């Protein structure tokens, strides 16, 4: 099964100038917890924004160019990415925008964080048909001393 995980600000913004302007440690804890010990698939731009391999996870990067780092696995197509994961229960697709768009039709599950933030961005989460998805978990949090915005963890499963 293929899953997508993402953090969306208002108007499905997910990034700006190859970075994420907000800082939500609670959300990054949620990301870690839901990805650890699973393969993660990402695009090249997202690899360059993270800046390092994510520990405890098989890092798989999509790029039409040859790899420039043997600490991670490089692939050249969507099908090859999926094959490189092997026989695992859950593949996590961690973006960015162009990668998300390609894996959304294959995905059975979405892990979305909705952040109450107004941010100008250049990258959006793909527009998905709400009828196709059933919310099976929701958890709202108010802002606190560590998290400057209110946010909502949501898990959706394809109907
Ligand atoms: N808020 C969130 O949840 C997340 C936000 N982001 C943000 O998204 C932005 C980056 O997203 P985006 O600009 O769309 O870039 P992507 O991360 O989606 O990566 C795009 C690159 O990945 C390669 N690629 C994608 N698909 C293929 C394919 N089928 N075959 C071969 N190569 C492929 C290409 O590399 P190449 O050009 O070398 O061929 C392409 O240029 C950043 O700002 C990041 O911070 C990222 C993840 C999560
Ligand atoms: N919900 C969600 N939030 C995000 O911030 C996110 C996402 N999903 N999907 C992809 C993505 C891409 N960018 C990044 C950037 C940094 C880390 C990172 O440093 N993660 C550490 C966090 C450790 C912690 O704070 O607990 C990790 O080990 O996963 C991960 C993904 N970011
Ligand atoms: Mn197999
Ligand atoms: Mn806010």
């Amino acid at each position: 099964m293929i899953s997508l995980i993402a953090a969306l600000a208002v108007d499905r913004v997910i990034g700006m100038e190859n970075a994420m302007p907000w800082n939500l440690p609670a959300d990054l804890a949620w990301f870690k917890r839901n990805t650890l010990n699973k393969p993660v698939i990402m695009g090249r731009h997202t690899w360059e924004s993270i800046g390092r391999p994510l520990p405890g996870r098989k890092n798989i990067i999509l790029s039409s160019q040859p790899g420039t780092d043997d600490r991670v696995t490089w692939v050249k197509s969507v099908d090859e990415a999926i094959a490189a994961c092997g026989d695992v229960p859950e593949i996590m697709v961690i973006g960015g925008g162009r990668v998300y768009e390609q894996f959304l039709p294959k995905a059975q599950k979405l892990y979305l964080t909705h952040i109450d933030a107004e941010v100008e961005g250049d990258t959006h989460f793909p527009d998905y048909e709400p009828d196709d998805w059933e919310s099976v978990f929701s958890e709202f949090h108010d802002a606190d001393a560590q998290n400057s915005h209110s946010y909502c963890f949501e898990i959706l499963e394809r109907r």
